[PDB]
């Protein structure tokens, strides 16, 4: 029985493959058949590509050698650049998805998964372009096994044993997938299951039939998440009583992700792959008052004039100049604030579900809570400790009540609490996996609610502040993306916003609950990658 | 007695001020004289201006404000546009180095320093230039008052008592420096010591003689150092029992520091503000075996090989797909394997004082290290345990004894240990105060001395891996930076390097001994900016 499933990179994991390159670039230059395709394998095994590939020499030093090889089989046979030619082969390799695809669900299944390759040393100017590429796959693999780094090559039997001892697996546990036959030949010589791919559809059948998982035309995979243990963890002191903790993943514009109550740094596990991916640094923070951060026990320490505040001095001691600021819930409270008061440290902002309402001077925030029923648990937070001891009294259910898509209420909104009537064990919802509400329950296990529910207990204070600011207008690049679901912050609730935003740009999601980031994770990563590229570059 | 000082922004920190960029773009349009100087402050407190200033409005929604008072000005007094003027005037407006010199002078005194200026939310497109001149400017004062974010504006008297509310001291004891005399009359009114500042060196000889304190013609200053309890530590977790802490800080291209034998990321302290402020994201390592980052003790976990990899899955694990590597001795010879092994992952490679030296495959390094005296400590360094104990017998007496310039020497290189005939209590060397020396001190009582060690302990692993490297050659972007005074990594042992380096770039550092970092910072920073800025940019 199999468990575990080897990949090759050219031709297999990545498209388009080489030969066909050679191939093509014979025909596009009216060269005889195969030329370059025989200079690229001159020598065989004593040839200045298997040097390459072994990794006896780099491919800039390989550059010169090939040349030297075409001027000899042209000369045999009877403008051009080899450095353009394979420039330009490499950047137009790019992974194929529906092999990457099928390799997630393998893995997901319980096999172990590996990526054997015969590959190179690049230090061409242009190597980055590989380095990303190759960044992107191996994160998805158990192992990634490159002949210029082991001093072996495909069909060389030792790599295959080699193989073997990484996977510790005998021959027949294995399926081998490659698409050059000679290379896999030893595989089957030594009883693997071995896929010869020439099209990536009748790959997969042939793989789906002999593990006999689904692996075609199977459904739309969820977006790549986080394993906490294998993220880099920052720690930044902004005052003597105060650190903020942060996850930071990726390089280019500084993107920090702001999550609302009572979430954590966790709840953008699904956006911190995908943005980096996209070519941003993502910064994911615990806010003040939850996981890693200090969580100190003043009411005062949570008004906005203080979270925004240090949140400047965050940036200050990073030696970032600007973010650019995105939020949810009371993150998105907190990254319309930002904008208002610090704009010159704001590259963008962007809000998940947060409408900006200015304040109304002629009202307290508590009369105007009154106008609104669906703000009236806001009150029943006020008092402190009332609140923090239901929600402290069970984390596992807590969480598993809070965290629900909009079709799988379980929570009513006097004589009360959030969870009269409701179930002391909540069925686990289709949004979540019991490892991720642990996840959260041990987070909380720290600091409790206390400092969490602070950043309600401040309405008026976060009132006069906000007052200081009616003047103004927020015209740096702004983003609004409501849910067409939340049943508290209403997209309606968003429909005045352009007159204090007027370049504003929207996005909007369908069948989505107050949970956004879980909620629908490709909607949320399709819409902030949209514009971040549009209005953050 | 005097024990803080103010200083003002435009005209004082920053130069030239605006009065004047006012006054030539009258003469270089021929308009009527203070015309705009004139509608700039229109409405005195009344006027939008003063509404810019104390926050109630952006300076984007200022730029239609001062447009219409600029058409009043000129329709009273019987192409342009004001966006590209004040967008010019705020670029051109650069930090007043011999003021920021005597501000950072009067805070190493002792005194408690300050910026009170009346600025503006700003909000253009081009924020980003005023956001890093604040940034870089505030990090050397104690309190930064802006009057936009405070509400009140000089000459408002009520800015002067929160200024003295947050010095926590009486008038008499500040000074308060300003180019605008109307905004000097209220500090005066009320006691504090006053200049009026017109040219800087004035400024300063008035500074010195009410102080008592040297400003002017003062010696070269160090660059800036760094405070560790003030950086923002990261933690990556590279492999089960092994995780590397690092310091980070800047934004831009990645360049990773790696510190030698028996060092820090601290090594770094003069480097880290210098490279950050150039347009560089840095990350100072704590080495394997070092300080927060983990010290397995198998000598295994220390060969090149392994310590190579682990820096791979570093970048990997931060979503770096490269980096620049800048090492230092041992740190020194890391990256030079890095470059060799791993070119992709090398956006350029710099080395302090460590040359590259091909293996010889035809002698052993305990052979090679037999043809040179100067590395008869490395035999010493070979049986576990020995050095260990001499070097962890008295951590401040070691790091004394080796911490010290060229002319400072009080170690010597049978029967032996480093420390013999040495002074149990030797003198502060002139590179490094007993802060510093503590600071190394408190490092070392985590792990000891054993995983550095480790280091020298893998000869025979790092040659048989380096002979695999012999055909390559060095071909991305390299730095080799030589040490007039080191004496055992002397500048000669670099003279081959061309060979196997041939686009190899230069630098040199007269009277510098081996610790090059902290015995010439300014040079070590003015040889990497010059560098990073034409080659890894
Ligand atoms: F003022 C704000 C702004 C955004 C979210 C909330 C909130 C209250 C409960 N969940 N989220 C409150
Ligand atoms: F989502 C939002 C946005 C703005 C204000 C509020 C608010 C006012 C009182 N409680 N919450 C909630
Ligand atoms: F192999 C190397 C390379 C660079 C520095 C050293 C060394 C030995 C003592 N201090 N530094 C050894
Ligand atoms: F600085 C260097 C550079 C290269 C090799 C060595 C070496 C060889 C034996 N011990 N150290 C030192």
């Amino acid at each position: 029985t199999l468990r575990a499933a080897v990949f090759d990179l050219d031709g297999v994991l990545a498209l388009p493959a080489v030969f066909g390159v050679l191939g093509r670039t014979e025909e596009a230059l009216a060269l005889p058949r195969g030329l370059l395709n025989d200079a690229f394998q001159k020598g065989g095994p004593e040839g200045a590509t298997t040097r390459l590939m072994k990794g006896e020499i780099t491919l800039s030093q390989w550059i010169p050698l090939m040349e030297e090889n075409c001027r000899k089989c042209s000369e045999t046979a009877k403008n051009f650049s080899i450095k353009e030619i394979f420039d330009k082969a490499i950047s137009a390799r790019k992974i194929n998805r529906p092999m990457l695809q099928a390799a997630l669900m393998l893995r997901k299944k319980g096999f172990t998964t590996a990526i054997l390759t015969n590959t190179w040393l690049d230090d061409r100017a242009e190597r980055d372009g590989l380095a990303q590429l190759m960044c992107e796959l191996k994160m998805h693999f158990d192992f990634l096994i490159e002949s210029c780094q082991v001093g072996m090559v495909k069909p060389e039997p030792q790599i295959y044993k080699f193989l073997l001892d990484t996977l510790k697996a005998s021959p027949s546990e294995v399926v081998f997938l490659d698409d050059i036959g000679a290379n896999l030949k030893p595989a089957r010589d030594l009883g693997m299951v071995t896929i010869l791919v020439q099209d990536t559809d009748t790959a997969l059948k042939e793989l789906e039939k002999v593990t006999g998982i689904q692996l075609l035309n199977t459904p739309a995979p969820l977006p790549t998440s986080c394993n906490p243990s294998d993220m880099s963890h920052g720690y930044v002191t902004v005052k003597p009583r105060v650190r903020l903790h942060f996850v930071e993943l990726g390089s280019g514009p500084a993107v920090c992700l702001c999550h609302g109550f009572p979430e954590s740094w966790y709840s953008w596990r699904y956006q911190i792959p995908a943005l980096a991916q996209a070519g941003y640094r993502v910064l994911a923070m615990d806010m003040k008052g939850y996981g890693e951060s200090s969580a100190p026990p003043e009411i005062e320490e949570y008004c906005m004039e203080v979270l925004c505040k240090e949140m400047v001095t965050f940036l200050d001691k990073l030696g970032l100049s600007q973010a650019v600021f995105i939020g949810h819930d009371w993150g998105g409270m907190l990254v319309w604030y930002m904008a208002l008061f610090y704009p010159e440290r704001v590259r963008a902002v962007a809000s998940l579900n947060t409408p900006f309402i200015p304040a109304n001077p002629n009202m307290s925030p508590l009369e105007s809570i009154k106008a609104n029923p669906v703000f009236d648990y806001q009150l029943y937070f006020q008092e402190p400790g009332v609140a923090e001891a239901e929600l402290e009294q069970n984390l596992s259910r807590t969480f598993k009540s809070l965290f629900r898509a909009s079709d799988e209420s379980v929570l009513s909104m006097e004589a009360g609490g959030l969870f009269v009537n409701s179930p002391e064990e909540p069925s686990l919802s289709r949004m979540v996996t019991e490892e991720e509400i642990q996840f959260y329950v041990q987070q909380f296990k720290k600091s409790g609610f206390r400092g969490p529910l602070n950043w309600y207990r401040n309405m008026e204070r976060n009132w006069k502040w906000a007052c200081k600011s009616l003047g103004r207008k927020i015209l740096i690049p702004a983003l609004m993306v409501t849910a067409e679901k939340d049943f508290v912050l209403v997209p309606q609730m968003s429909q005045h916003m352009e007159d204090w935003i007027p370049h504003l740009k929207r996005g909007h999601i369908e069948d989505c609950g107050h949970w956004t980031q879980m909620d629908k994770p490709t909607e949320v990563n399709q819409i902030l990658i949209k514009w971040l590229d549009s209005d953050a570059r």
